[PDB]
C-alpha cells in the first residue's frame, strides 16, 4: 500500500500540452480515444513513462501513429502503464490509446458512471485516470479538444468544458458534439455530460467588463421544475465576487447540471460544474427549509472555486486545504451576506465545534495540511474544509477587511493562472499585514503553523481588576495536548476579538479590539476601565480553540442578555449548559457505580432558566438565535469533555435537564409556538420559488424546535397541535410532525400519510426516510429493517444510504445500545456498501470515530466490529487504509 509524503514532491519529467479525447458512448460500453500531445521536461532523467490508467481495458496503444506490443515495449497492471524508455522518444512525440471502460457498471461513481439515464463524470481528485492514460496529477496542465458521441435519443444533450464548436449527425441514429477549451487546466477539471437534460436559463452582465456570460441549470425533465432557486443562487454568487473581491467570471458560459447519484455535494470543473441533486434541486412543495441554505451554499462554493481552485491552481493534492479552506471561507462570507441571519455563522462554529473537535481529538487527527496519504478519496475531511475554513477566515480577523482585501488580490494577481502552494497564500496575506502594522519587519512565519501543527488549541483566562486605578488585565494562556503528529505542540499565532461589558448597563467599554496571542502566555492590561467588566471574548469566533472563559455562571448569564456579539451570547449559553451537564452526568454516574437506592442531582440554574424565558419573550430578539437556546449543545460537542462517555448516562443527563426547565417553561413555549404560527407558516410567497425569507425559515426552525419540546414532554392536548401540523404545506412542518408524533399512538398513521406525501419525489423520499430514521422510537430497530425492505432495498444510491441509517447514529439511547447491536447493524451496512461504493462505505463509518472516547464496555463492542470489517477478504483500500488509521492498528 503506497504511501504518499508531501516532502517528496518533485516535478515531472514529462509534459502534456494537448489533450484530444473521442469519447463514444454505446449502449453496453464507452470507447475512449486519446492522443496527448507530449514532450520531454526539464526534470527529465531517462526514465519509463509511466501513466496512470486504472480498470481500463486497452485496445491499442502507439507513440507518434506506431502500435507499441505488450511486454516488450510496455507492461500494464490495470494501476499503472509503463513504456521502457528505451521507446519513449527524446523530444516532442505523440502518445494515443483506445481503452474500454463501463460506465452503466460503475457503482463507485468515480471517473465515468452512469446517474439513472445521465452519462457523467467525476474526476477529483484521481478519477481521471478511470476514463484514459494520463499523468494524472494537478500540476500537469493541459489543453483540451473533446468530442463526445451518443445515441441521439438516449443522450440529445452532450456537455464538456469550452466552447461548443461543432455538432453532427452520425449513421445509425447517433450524433456528436466538439468541445474546445484552449485555457491549460489539471485534468481533476475535466468533465463531460450527456443526457435527456431540461434546463432553465438566463443572461448575466459582468460588472466591469460587461462580458455577458450565459447561464444554464439542468436536471432530468421529471425535476425542471425544481431548479428556479439555483439559478437565483449562482446569480447571488457571481455578484458577490464582483462586489466583495472585484472579481468577474472569465468565460461565456457557466453549467450547472443535477445529478441523482453523487458522492458529495458538489464539484467545481471549470465551465460545467456537478451537483448532487439533493445539493441543486428545490421547490417549496417538495423540500424542507434546510435545502434552501444547502443551494446557496453549494452553488456559491462551486462558484467562488472559478478564481480559489480553478484560475489559481494546486501544485500538489497536499495543498488542498489552500482551495477548499479558502473556498469554503468565501463561501461562508457569502451566506453570511445573502441570510442577514446571526445563525449562519453560529451553524458553522456548531457543526465545526461538535464534527471538527471530534476528528481533531481522535486517532485520526491531521493538520489542515498533512503530511501524507494513502488514499486520496479519504483526503476530503472535515479538517481540511471546516478547519481550513477558520484558518483562512482568521486572516480576515487579523488584517481587517480593507487590508484582507488587498492581501486577496496580491495572491490573486500573482498566481492566476498558475499552481500555487499554501506559503504562496501566507506570502500574500503577509505583504498586506506588513502594510496594516507599517513596518516592513512583520511577517507571519508563525501563522504557518496552522497549517502543519494538528489539534484543537486550548486557550484559557484569568482576570484582574483594580477598582482604584481603572486597570484591567486579562490574563491569557494557550495549549494544545500532544499528539501522534508532534510530540511537542508550539504556541500559534492566535487572534482573541474582545469586548468588555459594563455589567450595570449593558455597554461596549472599549473600542472593537483583537488582541494577538503569539507566545504560550500573555497579559493584556487595559487602563481607564471605570468599573470591573464582564469580558465577551473570542466575538465571532475568532479562532478555532477550545475556550476556557473561566467566567460565572452569573456573568454568562449577563452576557447572554446583554452582550453585542451572537456568538459570546451563544458560547456563553452553552458554557451553562456543559456546567449543567458535567455536574449532573457525574451524578447520575455516581449512583450507576454505586447502585444507589437513593441520591441527589443538582437543579438547573434558575436565574439561567430566567434568562431563557426573558430572551424567548422578547418579541425584538431573534427566532434563529431563540432555537438555539433552548438547545442543549450537540452530543459529539459534549463528548470532548468527558473520559469514558457512559451514552446511557448521558442521555438520562439530557432527560433531567430538559425537563427541569420544560417544568418551568413549557407554557411558554406553547404560547409562542401559537403565536408564531401567523408569520412563521405564511403562504403568501408559497407559489414563487424566487423569494427566500431567510428568517421566516428560521420561525418556522423555532417553532418545531418547540414543539418537539412540547411533545415529548406530553404537555396537554399538544397531540392536537401535531395533528393539525401534519397540514401543513411546508415540508420541514409535516415531517417535523412525523418525528415529534414518535411520543404517541398516532406515529404510523402520520408514517404512512407522511410516506404517501414523499413517495414520488425522489428527494422528499429521501428527507421522509430521515425523518423516519431519526424518530424516536422505542422500536426503531423494526422500523429501519421495515425501511430495509420496503423502500430501500438494494439501491445503490449513497442518497437512500444515508438517509437510512445515518440520522439513526445520532439516537444517543439506541445506537448505541449495550448489546452492540446498532454497531453490528451499520458494520453490516459498510461492508455491504465497500463492495460497490468504498467512498460511500468510509462514510458510513462516521459513527465510529468516537470509538475511543466511550465507556469501556463499548468501546470493546465498536472496536471488535471495525476488526470484524477489518477482516472481510475484499475490504477496499479506501475503507481498510481509515479502519486501520481509526484503530490504531
Ligand atoms: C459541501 C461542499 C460544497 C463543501 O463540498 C462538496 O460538495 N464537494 C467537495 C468540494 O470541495 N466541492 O467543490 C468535494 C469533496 C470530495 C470530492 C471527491 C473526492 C474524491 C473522489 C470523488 C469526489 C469532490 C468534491
Ligand atoms: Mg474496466
Ligand atoms: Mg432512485
Ligand atoms: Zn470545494
Amino acid at each position: 500500500p503506497k504511501i504518499h509524503y508531501r516532502k517528496d514532491y518533485k516535478p515531472s519529467g514529462f509534459i502534456i500540452n494537448q489533450v484530444t479525447l473521442n469519447i463514444n458512448i454505446h449502449d453496453q460500453e464507452t470507447i475512449v480515444r486519446s492522443v496527448l500531445d507530449m514532450d520531454i521536461s526539464k526534470h527529465n532523467v531517462g526514465e519509463d513513462l509511466v501513466f496512470d490508467g486504472v480498470g481500463l481495458k486497452i485496445n491499442e496503444i502507439s507513440i507518434n501513429n506506431k502500435k507499441l506490443v505488450e511486454g516488450e515495449e510496455y507492461t500494464y497492471d490495470n494501476e499503472f502503464l509503463t513504456i521502457f524508455s528505451k521507446f519513449v522518444p527524446k523530444s516532442k512525440f505523440a502518445f494515443s490509446s483506445e481503452v474500454i471502460i463501463h460506465p452503466e457498471t460503475n457503482y463507485a461513481l468515480t471517473g465515468l458512471y452512469k446517474s439513472k439515464n445521465i452519462i457523467v463524470s467525476q474526476c477529483e481528485a484521481t478519477g481521471f485516470r478511470r476514463i484514459t492514460f494520463f499523468i494524472d496529477r494537478p500540476d500537469m496542465m493541459a489543453k483540451y479538444d473533446v468530442t463526445v458521441t451518443a445515441d441521439k435519443e438516449k443522450y440529445p444533450v452532450l456537455l464538456s468544458n469550452g466552447d461548443k464548436v461543432n455538432e453532427f449527425e452520425i449513421p445509425g441514429g447517433r450524433h456528436g458534439a466538439r468541445f474546445n477549451d484552449p485555457p491549460l487546466k489539471p485534468c481533476y477539471l475535466f468533465a463531460v455530460v450527456a443526457g435527456d437534460l431540461k434546463h432553465l436559463s438566463a443572461t448575466y452582465i459582468t460588472k466591469y467588463t460587461k462580458k455577458k456570460v450565459e447561464l444554464y441549470v439542468f436536471s432530468e425533465e421529471k425535476y425542471v421544475s425544481k431548479l428556479q432557486w439555483a439559478l437565483e443562487c449562482l446569480k447571488k454568487s457571481m455578484a458577490f465576487d464582483e462586489d466583495y473581491f472585484g472579481l468577474e467570471y472569465d468565460l461565456s458560459r457557466l453549467n450547472l447540471v443535477a445529478v441523482s447519484d453523487f458522492n458529495v455535494g458538489a464539484m467545481e470543473n471549470k465551465g460545467l460544474n456537478i451537483f448532487n441533486a439533493n445539493s441543486l434541486l428545490a421547490s417549496k412543495k417538495n423540500s424542507i427549509d434546510f435545502s434552501y441554505a444547502r443551494i446557496l451554499t453549494v452553488v456559491g462554493h462551486e462558484y467562488f472555486h472559478q478564481y480559489t481552485g480553478n484560475r489559481v491552481t494546486l501544485r500538489d493534492w497536499f495543498q488542498l486545504t489552500l482551495k477548499e479552506g479558502l473556498t469554503v471561507h468565501r463561501e461562508n462570507l457569502f451566506s453570511e451576506e445573502m441570510t442577514k441571519t446571526v445563525t449562519t455563522r453560529l451553524s458553522h462554529v456548531d457543526l465545526l465545534r461538535s464534527v471538527q473537535f471530534l476528528e481533531d481529538s481522535s486517532p485520526l487527527s491531521h493538520p489542515i495540511r498533512p503530511e501524507s496519504y494513502v488514499s486520496m478519496e479519504n483526503f476530503y475531511t472535515t479538517t481540511v474544509y471546516d478547519k481550513g475554513s477558520e484558518v483562512m477566515r482568521m486572516y480576515l480577523t487579523i488584517l481587517g477587511e480593507e487590508y484582507y482585501k488587498k492581501g486577496f488580490d496580491i495572491y490573486i494577481k500573482k498566481n492566476d493562472g498558475n499552481t500555487a502552494t499554501c506559503e504562496d497564500f501566507n506570502y500574500a496575506m503577509e505583504q498586506a499585514y506588513k502594510m496594516k502594522k507599517a513596518d516592513n519587519s512583520a511577517n507571519l512565519n508563525q501563522y504557518l503553523l496552522w497549517f502543519s501543527q494538528s489539534g484543537t488549541p486550548h486557550v484559557s483566562f484569568k482576570y484582574n481588576y483594580d477598582a482604584e486605578k481603572k486597570q484591567y488585565s486579562i490574563h491569557v494562556n494557550q495549549y494544545t495536548k500532544p499528539d501522534e503528529n508532534q510530540k511537542e505542540k508550539k504556541p500559534l499565532f492566535i487572534p482573541i476579538s474582545v469586548g468588555l461589558i459594563n455589567p450595570e448597563n449593558g455597554k461596549e467599554m472599549i473600542s472593537q479590539t483583537t488582541l494577538e496571542l503569539t507566545k504560550e502566555s500573555d497579559t493584556f492590561v487595559f487602563n481607564n476601565i471605570a468599573v470591573k467588566p464582564i469580558p465577551s471574548l473570542f466575538r465571532g469566533f475568532s479562532a478555532p480553540v477550545y475556550i476556557e472563559d473561566q467566567l460565572t455562571d452569573e456573568e454568562r448569564i449577563l452576557l447572554l442578555k446583554y452582550d453585542s456579539d451572537a456568538f459570546v451570547r451563544y458560547n456563553s449559553c452553552t458554557n451553562i449548559y456543559m456546567k449543567q451537564i458535567l455536574m449532573n452526568y457525574n451524578e447520575f454516574l455516581k449512583a450507576k457505580n454505586e447502585k444507589l437506592e437513593s441520591f441527589q442531582l443538582t437543579p438547573v440554574n434558575a436565574q439561567f432558566i430566567d434568562a431563557i424565558k426573558y430572551l424567548l419573550e422578547d418579541p425584538h430578539a431573534d427566532a434563529g438565535f431563540k432555537s438555539y437556546i433552548v438547545s442543549l449543545p450537540q452530543d459529539r460537542y459534549i463528548i470532548n469533555f468527558v473520559s469514558n462517555l457512559d451514552t446511557d448516562v448521558l442521555a438520562d443527563t439530557k432527560e433531567y435537564i430538559y425537563k427541569q426547565i420544560g417544568d418551568k417553561l413549557n407554557d411558554v413555549y406553547y404560547k409562542m409556538f401559537k403565536s408564531l404560527e401567523a408569520k412563521a407558516d405564511d403562504l403568501t410567497y408559497f407559489n414563487d420559488e424566487s423569494h427566500v425569507d431567510f428568517d421566516q425559515m428560521n420561525m418556522r426552525t423555532l417553532r418545531n424546535t418547540l414543539l418537539s419540546l412540547l411533545s415529548k414532554a406530553q404537555y396537554p392536548n399538544i397531540l392536537n397541535e401535531i395533528i393539525e401540523h401534519s397540514k401543513s404545506p411546508y415540508p420541514s412542518n409535516w415531517l417535523t410532525s412525523l418525528s415529534v408524533s414518535a411520543y404517541f399512538d398516532k406515529y404510523f398513521e402520520l408514517y404512512d400519510k407522511t410516506y404517501k406525501l414523499s413517495k414520488d419525489d425522489e428527494l422528499l423520499l429521501q428527507e421522509w426516510l430521515k425523518t423516519v430514521s431519526r424518530s424516536d422510537r422505542k422500536d426503531i430497530y423494526e422500523i429501519l429493517k421495515k425501511l430495509e425492505n420496503e423502500v430501500l432495498k438494494d439501491s445503490k444510491n449513497p442518497n437512500d444510504i444515508r438517509a437510512v441509517y445515518l440520522p439513526f447514529t445520532n439516537n444517543l439511547r439506541r445506537f448505541h445500545d449495550i448489546s452492540g447491536k446498532g454497531y453490528k447493524l451499520i458494520a453490516e451496512v459498510i461492508t455491504k456498501t465497500d463492495k460497490f461504493n468504498p467512498m460511500v462505505a468510509t462514510q458510513l463509518c462516521e459513527p465510529f470515530k468516537l470509538w475511543n472516547k466511550l465507556d469501556t464496555k463499548r468501546q470493546e463492542l465498536m472496536l471488535n466490529e471495525m476488526n470484524t470489517m477489518l477482516q472481510e477478504p475484499q475490504i477496499s483500500n479506501n475503507l481498510k487504509e481509515y479502519l486501520l488509521r481509526l484503530t490504531n492498528k
